[PDB]
């Protein structure tokens, strides 16, 4: 028993809103008296081939922008462009909208998404920001401006809205202040993500939680250093461990007694050898979208 | 991109409470002026190698019943005992109430569960009702009165009780009226669980969200009868396949132009001779814990 666990999605459902730009509409995220969304709102079918967004924008008013939250509908009063996002004003501040932060993720970190179609929440999932900054979402139609978050206590941490499907089956986004996460742009072009990397300290916070809930085969003898290890994993497109992700991995190495360069060495046994038809924790593939904050947070019991 | 996706839990996460009877701490559930928790929330760690729930709750006083819901504290005023679950009655109903109703599931069917630790929820995920009646959930100490549910609409389906880990790792509840899923006991003594099986219906819904998202590689030629199936499901361990199940499958089917009995043969082909190394929607192994309603509601982008 070892699950990717999402957030409660209570304090985002509270927030989620539907936003209409005469044909185009998509998701919103209504906090204090700003809904923000992804800024192709304003774009036709035609449009998003080649957009001048600044141009676009300038050809709308504030009655181009039907907003609903449930029932209720939402005045706008302002509107302004934001790198890759729309700030739409609203005369009414949301009464559900929680303690919250804006932030920027690195590569690896993980998340829970809300998938939203007409401002309505379908449903919830965790995921990595990959490597090569997309995610490997489950995103369809008109699930643009669904957003990303983590939660600490009490306040949560927006990081992620939802923007493309590339032309390769995966998702990319922007920040919440409208910066995209890699190298895309809001243009329905054919875009190159960079050669994805498996991330290699998540693969080891997951090999740790194995271990933690009783599967233990996959431990050998050997320890290893950075350098060397770092020479098995560019052969198998796995990203470099440094001593940072090492500091992150202690408190798992304390709670297994299994030492960090003790754990890589048993990973460089199961990438040179596989996994012979076994698995861990029922997984027959290497698990690499858990972090060890995850890992330690799912088996401590952390509430919210 | 397809991915176990949890509903939405912010209707859930307003009816979560901490109820403590002496020592004792767990989850309860808060709807109108009602509070369902397990009966074990009156057992000393000694009362439940061999409980007489009759003869400890006639000890019991209102006063020995403590729920906090959040800051508030709430004042017990009745207590009742229904199979494996307590009522608390309380002087004031949940403002937090949603629309909901309590159902038994059957086996092969799935639910978000939302794992809390003293009435604080923890984490959202989805999971599957074994054929032998346990859930191989991800659950702690203390994460006792956890429920399970589903959402349709605008409706809240509660359909599990968290009680118990068993002995073996894996986990057993009840239905929001009390009665345990499959043979167990609210006692701390070893409780086999019969031979588990794949969910064979769930498998092929699968197998038809696989090809819906571009992996085709296992399709084959052939056809084959229930009867014929159902030798093979019976040497692999696979629940035997019904016209019920066929019915179920039919609008994936349709969607996809692979017959029911079709996609059976790929499955047959699959069971005999392994994946090869290669993976279906980015997994080594067949997965069941996804029915033909789930793959129909992610594949289509409904809402609640």
């Amino acid at each position: 028993g070892f699950r990717k666990m999402a957030f409660p999605s209570g304090k985002v459902e509270g927030c989620m809103v539907q936003v209409t730009c005469g044909t185009t509409t998509l998701n919103g995220l209504w906090l204090d008296d700003v809904v923000y969304c992804p800024r192709h709102v304003i774009c036709t079918s035609e449009d998003m081939l080649n957009p001048n967004y600044e141009d676009l924008l300038i050809r709308k008013s504030n009655h181009n922008f039907l907003v609903q939250a449930g029932n209720v509908q939402l005045r706008v009063i302002g509107h302004s462009m934001q790198n890759c996002v729309l700030k739409l004003k609203v005369d009414t501040a949301n009464p559900k909208t929680p303690k919250y932060k804006f932030v920027r993720i690195q590569p690896g970190q993980t998340f829970s998404v809300l998938a939203c179609y007409n401002g309505s929440p379908s449903g919830v999932y965790q995921c990595a920001m990959r490597p090569n900054f997309t995610i490997k979402g489950s995103f369809l139609n008109g699930s643009c401006g669904s957003v990303g978050f983590n939660i600490d206590y009490d306040c949560v941490s927006f990081c992620y809205m939802h923007h493309m499907e590339l032309p390769t089956g995966v998702h990319a986004g922007t920040d919440l202040e409208g910066n995209f996460y890699g190298p895309f742009v809001d243009r329905q072009t054919a875009q190159a993500a960079g050669t994805d990397t498996t991330i290699t300290v998540n693969v080891l916070a997951w090999l740790y939680a194995a271990v933690i809930n009783g599967d233990r085969w996959f431990l050998n003898r050997f320890t290893t250093t950075l350098n060397d290890f770092n020479l098995v994993a560019m052969k198998y497109n796995y990203e470099p461990l440094t001593q940072d992700h090492v500091d992150i991995l202690g408190p798992l190495s304390a709670q297994t007694g299994i030492a960090v360069l003790d754990m890589c060495a048993s990973l460089k046994e199961l990438l040179q050898n596989g996994m012979n038809g076994r698995t861990i924790l029922g997984s027959a593939l290497l698990e690499d979208e858990f972090t060890p904050f995850d890992v330690v947070r799912q088996c401590s019991g952390v509430t919210f």
